[PDB]
Order: structure tokens, then sequence, then C-alpha cells
């Protein structure tokens, strides 16, 4: 999972 610019979540766990 990203945080800051274009926050998104993946099925893997990031």
């Amino acid at each position: 999972c990203t945080h800051x610019r274009w926050p998104i979540c993946f099925p893997d766990g990031r």
C-alpha cells in the first residue's frame, strides 16, 4: 500500500 501520491492497495499486501 502506498501513501502520499496516488494511494492504492494491491492483492499481494502492499
